[PDB]
């Protein structure tokens, strides 16, 4: 038993809720919150901009030091950094950005990072401003992640569509 509430169960291990991931993170304090990162960890908008804003820019400060030491992530890759006031840890995961021409096949590789963590609060990778079809992203999530994932979907209209079309 864990503290996530109001989720609809899609599979053995995948759950989904219409929620703001920032508000869900601040209430749950999960062990891991996933950020929809880019390779530079520049948290300007979308989920990343919202998570970073909720940390009062501390996420960005930590991220800039990470990049200065390690260089950019790979598309499909990840790194574990602090969760600041939102979670114990933040798993920054880079899904492909269709608005940058990145290969959508890398979405499966991106979701594989989730398997290194027993439980995660996460957004749909490559959705929103990353330009992928969220229904496809949900399918890849279900078919790739084996650990317990709690998906927060900000848009109520999208949440209802994800649910109604789920196979
Ligand atoms: C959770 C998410 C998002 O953008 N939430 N909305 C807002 N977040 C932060 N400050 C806001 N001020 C008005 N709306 C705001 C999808 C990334
Ligand atoms: C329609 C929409 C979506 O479905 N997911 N993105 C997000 N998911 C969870 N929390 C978020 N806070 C800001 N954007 C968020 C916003 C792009």
């Amino acid at each position: 038993v864990n503290s996530f509430s109001g989720y609809l169960k899609l599979t053995d291990n995948v759950y989904i809720k219409n929620a703001d991931i920032v508000e869900e993170a601040k209430k749950v304090k999960p062990t891991v919150v996933v950020n929809a990162a880019n390779v530079y960890l520049k948290h300007g908008g979308g989920v990343a901009g919202a998570l970073n804003k909720a940390t009062n820019n501390a996420m960005q400060v930590e991220s800039d030091d990470y990049i200065a030491t390690n260089g950019p992530l790979k598309v499909g890759g990840s790194c574990v950094l602090s969760g600041h006031n939102l979670a114990k840890h933040c798993l920054h995961v880079v899904g492909p950005n269709v608005n940058k021409g990145e290969d959508i096949q890398l979405l499966k590789s991106a979701y594989e990072n989730f398997n290194q963590h027993e439980v995660l609060l996460a957004p749909l990778l490559s959705a929103g401003i990353f330009g992928a079809d969220p229904i496809h992203s949900l399918r890849v999530c279900v078919d790739t992640v084996r650990t317990n994932v709690y998906l927060a979907v900000f848009d109520k209209n999208l949440y209802d569509k994800l649910v109604s079309s789920f196979l």
